[PDB]
């Protein structure tokens, strides 16, 4: 599985998921600069306020 | 948990979830109408081709 890891707006790049990982995922929340997007391999646990999205096909988390 | 559960481009409309449901889901596939996509509350298991992508926070699957 191929993911994308940039952050927000920075260019795309992606990272190669470890074997057998088959999830994406986007975790999104807002501060003073403004919405924030993380992006990587698998599905974590975040916190209460935090918006995470998952899903399950070559980078889909843009 | 409030999830959009409108067809495609059609008007948003949106479900509540059962009491124990966390999680919406955007589920995407092709067929000769074009792209078409199914939304709902949960995070079912598709076929592999389709593109499917599970979110938890409110109506957080558009």
């Amino acid at each position: 599985r191929i993911c994308f890891n940039h952050q927000t707006s920075q260019p795309q790049t992606t990272k190669t998921c470890s074997p057998g990982e088959s999830s994406c995922y986007n975790k999104q929340w807002s501060d003073f600069r403004g919405t924030i997007i993380e992006r990587g391999c698998g599905c974590p646990t975040v916190k209460p306020g935090i918006k995470l999205s998952c899903c399950e096909s070559e980078v889909c988390n843009n």
